[PDB]
């Protein structure tokens, strides 16, 4: 008796693997992304208030309260919102409902750890499109993007703000995509879990330009510093939504109720108390600190416009040697690139305390 | 642009759709099974202690504490335990790991609405194996079981205490089933979310007869009256575990940290405080009460051995036409069987207050 060949895709993600390596080595974890602080008090109290009164099942699509709250933020009706057990389940169930054997899916590179595996588990094939790493940071070359479409291609998967690059797609760029989308009738899947986490002008969502074909993915845990709550969501044309609620219902049924209840209150409060504004500033401060401290170490640093990840190049090192000898953990570029990853490109996470970032800066320092 | 054909199965499940109808109609919801009371105090307290301390990502396989708590209850080691976002995810991930294009999966009948869709979504066939229905009650047939076994069969999928029959499989039958599996070199998927909800005698576990190929599935929701916590588990041979964690990794990454944290303490407190003991007590009453009350009316009632459900026969009736006039929710057998499902067989659910049980009978009587 042997497992089905499909299970060849079930390999320990690099993120949780390095997190274990770090505790074991007493290293500073700047790898897997998750805040070192607890989530805001209003979320915790909202969850506390839900325990003992909203502990049982919830409609597969989500608690009405949560849907209504997402509806307002997005300016859509409740029917167009489906609450999943994390953005992770949103992405899996999405690809699952949009591609299959013989179908192609464009995926920008470097990509996010869950895409390819999700694609493969659906049957589709990865149409990687490597962004250029010019001395001014990454950038999408629409020509190279365009040269990658075919009669098979049934969908395009975007990530903005982008993990791990930190790139924020600009208006003109989104047009070009919503455009190409329509031209070949391609589906649009936008991973925007970091929608509220940007450091410049407020980005323009992608559903604006190509509403009829856009699926926008978000995460409560990436919004409210509570990555362990597993409450995510899909927002797209209401006609398809009912099926998606059908899919995710076989995968896990519905998200945790008391957590769905708490996030519901928390999303509205957050919009009223200016929580996202403060969070962004707290992140910009730590972004500049890390990037600035690395700069002083004559390293090449590519300042991000969004998310709490940043990319730098450390000459002549590799994750596993760095974690053991410098006591600092990082995610190696080869985790995002399917082939030939820019040697010496590492990803730093700065959703940590100022003291952890400094500790990393000092340890990396005396290891010239 | 159209959604991939696979979505054929992505059809709203009956249970949440009937609860919406029941609710909306002001009808007693003895359909979808979920307790009317809140989870025990020691589970809420423990979750509360976790909020603020354990809110970030846990490992895909699960929180060390939880895996260890389960490891002790099942007499195995942590590595053979993988925590899932509810049992529902156990099943999905499971069937998706043992069968694909070309494989077949034996399934008993009546079934749990998740079974075929999963098999279906796995790209494999799921030949059924209906059970009998003598006056005594349901009945298994190792013969039919023995027959459905073809060369393409990769695994069987048991479920005891069985939902929706309340049937608690006996030792000789498990063992009998164990034999088949080892002979044909099959996998055994045991859905045991109701392992602690039995009205009879401490039921034996399949894994005691074929521990080398049996995957046991459980659920904190069913054990602890907290169905919305979405914390479940798969306990199987350690050699296959690293893979199962890798599959669920891609589905929902890992279960809710605070809930996993709280369930971990609760599983231990439960044994100690004799919680399960008493949970079985109160479920007995409500079991007897709801069935006797149906005899007084004069119907065919099958007193279950386990679970908090129970099936009965309602003369020339159906589903929606009931939740409209009688204003009481029930589940028609059409959801458990694929074709030609028994006449007038409706599954209730007595995990409600005594009040709700009574008030459900009244509205039943005047019809
Ligand atoms: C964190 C992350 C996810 C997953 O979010 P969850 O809600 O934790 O499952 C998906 N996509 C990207 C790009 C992420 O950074
Ligand atoms: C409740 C139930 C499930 C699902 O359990 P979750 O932990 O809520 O996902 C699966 N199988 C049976 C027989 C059940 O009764
Ligand atoms: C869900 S694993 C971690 C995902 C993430 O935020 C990361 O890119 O580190
Ligand atoms: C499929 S959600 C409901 C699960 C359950 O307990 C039931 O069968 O009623």
């Amino acid at each position: 008796m042997r497992l089905h060949p499909r299970t060849e895709a079930a390999k320990e993600s690099i993120f949780p693997r390095m997190s274990g390596l770090a505790q074991r080595l007493g290293a500073v974890n700047l790898g897997q992304g998750f805040p070192s602080n607890p989530p805001p008090p209003f979320l915790l109290e909202a969850v506390r208030r839900a325990l003992g009164r909203q502990d049982q099942y919830a409609p597969p699509a989500g608690l009405p309260a949560l849907r209504e709250a997402l509806a307002e933020e997005f300016a859509v009706e409740p029917e167009s919102v489906v609450v999943t057990s994390g953005a992770t389940e949103a992405l899996y169930v999405l690809l699952q409902s949009l591609v299959g054997p013989g179908d192609e899916v464009v995926v920008l590179e470097p990509f996010f750890d869950v895409y390819l595996p999700d694609a493969f588990l659906a049957g589709a094939k990865a149409r990687l499109v490597r962004l250029d790493l010019t001395p001014e940071g990454f950038r999408l070359d629409l020509s190279a993007l365009e040269k990658a479409l075919t009669p098979r291609t049934r969908a395009l998967l975007l990530n903005t703000p982008m993990n791990p690059t930190g790139l924020v797609f600009g208006e003109r760029e989104l047009e070009a995509i919503a455009r190409l989308a329509r031209a070949h009738d391609l589906f649009l899947i936008s991973d925007e879990v970091y929608d509220e986490l940007y450091y410049g002008e407020r980005p323009r969502r992608l559903r604006e330009f190509a509403p009829e074909r856009t699926f926008t993915v978000g995460s409560a845990g990436k919004r409210l510093e509570a990555t362990g709550y597993r409450v995510g969501w899909i927002v797209g044309p209401k006609e398809f939504m009912p099926r998606l609620a059908g899919m995710r219902q076989w995968t896990s049924f519905s998200a945790p109720t008391p957590l769905q209840a708490g996030v519901a209150e928390a999303l509205k409060l957050a919009r009223r108390e200016g929580f996202y504004e403060a969070l962004r500033e707290g992140y910009r401060r730590r972004r500049d600190l890390l990037a600035g401290g690395l700069r002083a170490m004559g390293l090449r640093v590519y300042v991000p416009e969004g998310t709490y990840f940043l990319m730098a190049e450390l000459p002549g090192w590799d994750a596993f040697r760095l974690v053991e000898e410098a006591r600092v953990a990082l995610i190696p570029a080869s985790a995002f690139y399917l082939e030939d990853p820019p040697k010496d490109l590492f990803r730093f996470a700065f959703c940590k305390t100022e003291e952890e970032l400094h500790l990393a800066l000092e340890r990396l320092g005396r290891v010239v």
